[PDB]
């Protein structure tokens, strides 16, 4: 049966890249050669140029995804070809180096060797390659809550963390047949951060609060023509909302809002002032202003919203049906004021496609 | 068929409210009742108790609405006596009053006969009972664009508003045998609204804007039993953000965002100021700031949350299965400061309920 969902998945796949790259007359010959060579291995190796497409492929179908209009711009690093672990960390330092370009963020994708029969080449362990740690013990909460699990399993291996609330993780991932896996604290040389300060509230810095320039995550599988790529980080850039509206505002996040509130000068103590709400335009908009002081890219929602009209006007003049998740391309502040909230989305999954995958911890 | 589907409603019905009502053991003898009833008239009636608790039921079923932890205080006046179109005016004028309450809003809803054969008795009009006119012609835009066809509709019949930016439609229906509805100007001293100002910003009211206190929603079908109530106009208070965040932000709506912005003294030329989340931010305060003031009821996004918090615990306690539309359900303004962004609910639909019916112009 695994052979036959790969060969469907190969045929389907191999057809709808090649048209798409002008080259149907090819689709024949390549899929006999592909039929041959899941006969005689159980599996088939893509081009350079199908492995390419495919991860482009893989970003425009991803419902969730807001910045979608620029997909064919993604810059796909094949590295299928480590089997080390020196290998597989230099290539997580290069990702890092080449995707954040000084602050001027260029959308990455590194691909590693893909699962064989099921089984993982690479496993890595980072649910992003550039993400704080967080402690939670005797009541007492340090750093980003969303990582304490990961850091606990880290702290396992011989790692310590500084306890700040911004402590680097390392990268952390098994090679095939090792048993555990081997971790790496990033230089950080490597790492840019941005210091969060407000355009007009001078008290705003008394918040200390950063983030990282750049998100990679390294903990989705790339499915594209059946082939399982597990170990795959990707980036972009943000939009400034996931930062200032969740990472830094959740309850169950950084929860900042309090705090924010009282450098801001408003009282908050009851509902119907709509302090959280003031609060949280803030804090979105000293976020902005300080990626765009400081060089490192980034996107309000307001523009990631109008470039994704202009994604869905693509889709339409190409004959493409678009596939969205409304419930996640809507942002987290003013929904009703980008168009998106005002239309609906078919959220049918199509692949090539970007999909979770279960931890190797917890 | 009609009368089979008549008579599975009906079973259904009787047994959930008298199971609801401590009144089981009656069940089987009031669906005897039914049944010659519907095999003698073709229909049945409602006894006071069923419909009062049917049009709980329905609200408590409405998978959209974040108000339904009053389901059970709905007030539920019964006009199925109503014959004439000056009872039906009458019945509708003291709708308006009761529910006002001097601002105290009470939620209520007046019931008139339901359909016959498909067949309806009464047929309102209106979209709320107060709603204000909307004109366009030669690029010329003045009042609610919502209100366009219905403005249009409204002249044609003899109707002629005086246009300014808030006309109070009048009240319009048609009665069973007659060929064009009638219409009746709203008084105003039935009709309360509320100034626009800010806690803090004084110019605020220089962009002169109000809203009326009471929303009265007048085009539902109440389908309770298999009975299907066309003219059932209900209301509730008004949640502050429908007001603030869409009534008079939408483009297609009042459009204020950028007067909000030049009154409120921030510029609204650069996407990453984020102008318009701060302008809606201060245009949802004023909304709040001044039905309190007036002493008009209204309900902030954050404390309503709270408040279908609590229904979501009182059905579970209830042991009843909780529906709801996440889309509709989360506000338009920080939508993620609010518990329901952040978990799922089964969108099914369960009757008694309110649905859309076609309108009888356009
Ligand atoms: C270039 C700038 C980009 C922006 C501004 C952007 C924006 C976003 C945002 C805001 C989300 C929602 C994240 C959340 O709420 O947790 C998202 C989801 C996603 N993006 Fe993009 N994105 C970009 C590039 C990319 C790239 C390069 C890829 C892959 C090649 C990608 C694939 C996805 C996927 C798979 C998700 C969904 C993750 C999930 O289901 O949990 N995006 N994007
Ligand atoms: C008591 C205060 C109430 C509040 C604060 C409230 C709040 C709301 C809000 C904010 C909406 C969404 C409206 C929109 O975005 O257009 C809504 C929808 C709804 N509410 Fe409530 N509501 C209340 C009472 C009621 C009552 C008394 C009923 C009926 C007996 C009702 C039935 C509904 C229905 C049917 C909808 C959906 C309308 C549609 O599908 O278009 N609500 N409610
Ligand atoms: N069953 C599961 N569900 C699950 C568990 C934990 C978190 C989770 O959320 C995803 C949502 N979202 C987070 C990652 O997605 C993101 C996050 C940020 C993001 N932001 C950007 N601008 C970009 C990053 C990379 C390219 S653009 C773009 C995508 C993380 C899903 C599991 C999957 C794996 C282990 S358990
Ligand atoms: N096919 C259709 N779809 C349609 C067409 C126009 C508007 C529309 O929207 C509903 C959404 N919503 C608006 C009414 O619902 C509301 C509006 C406000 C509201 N607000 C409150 N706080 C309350 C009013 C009454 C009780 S609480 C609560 C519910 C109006 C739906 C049609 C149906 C009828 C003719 S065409
Ligand atoms: C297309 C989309 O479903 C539509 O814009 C909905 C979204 N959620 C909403 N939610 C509420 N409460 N009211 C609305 O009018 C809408 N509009
Ligand atoms: C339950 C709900 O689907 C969940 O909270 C989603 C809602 N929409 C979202 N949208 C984005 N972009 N990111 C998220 O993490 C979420 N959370
Ligand atoms: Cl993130
Ligand atoms: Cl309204």
């Amino acid at each position: 049966e695994e052979k036959e969902i790969l060969w469907n998945e190969a045929k389907a796949f191999i057809a709808a890249c090649y048209q798409e790259l002008g080259k149907a007359a090819e689709v024949k010959d390549r899929l006999a050669d592909i039929k041959s060579e899941i006969d005689l291995t159980g599996s088939y190796v893509h081009t350079k140029e199908e492995l390419e497409h495919g991860a482009k492929m893989a970003w425009r179908n991803s419902n969730r995804c807001i910045g979608r209009l620029f997909w064919n711009s993604l810059n796909v690093i094949d590295r299928r070809d480590v089997r080390t672990k020196e290998e597989v960390r230099d290539a997580l330092f290069h990702h890092i180096e080449t995707a954040t370009n000084n602050g001027k963020i260029r959308p990455t994708i590194t691909i590693f060797p893909p699962e064989e029969k099921g089984e993982k080449q690479v496993e890595i362990w980072n649910h992003q390659l550039i993400r704080y740690a967080g402690y939670e013990s005797d009541g007492e909460r340090i750093g980003d809550p969303a990582s304490c699990s990961l850091t606990a399993a880290c702290e396992e291996l011989g790692w310590r963390g500084e306890r700040t609330d911004f402590d680097l993780l390392p990268l952390i991932f098994r090679m095939k047949g090792d048993e555990q896996p081997v971790w790496y604290e990033l230089p950080r040389s490597l790492v840019i951060e941005v210091p969060i300060t407000h355009p007009d509230i001078e008290a705003f810095s008394d918040l200390e609060l950063k983030w990282y320039g750049v998100p990679i995550i390294s903990d989705m599988k790339l499915e594209v023509g059946g082939i399982h790529y597990n170990a795959a980080p990707f980036n972009g850039w943000y939009m400034g909302t996931e930062i200032g509206a969740r990472n830094l505002a959740d309850e169950k996040r950084y929860d900042k809002l309090k705090k924010v509130a009282s450098v801001i000068g408003i009282a908050a103590d009851y509902n119907t002032d709509l302090w959280k709400d003031q609060a949280l335009v803030e804090l979105n908009k000293a976020v902005l202003h300080s990626y765009k002081k400081q060089g490192v890219s980034i996107v309000d929602h307001h523009t990631a919203a109008s470039q994704f009209k202009r994604f869905e006007e693509q889709a339409e003049e190409a004959g493409r049906k678009l596939t969205g998740d409304w419930t996640w391309l809507i942002p987290p502040i003013s929904p009703a004021a980008t168009h998106i909230f005002h239309r609906s989305y078919d959220n049918s999954i199509v692949k090539p496609n970007y999909f979770y995958q279960d931890k190797p911890y917890e």
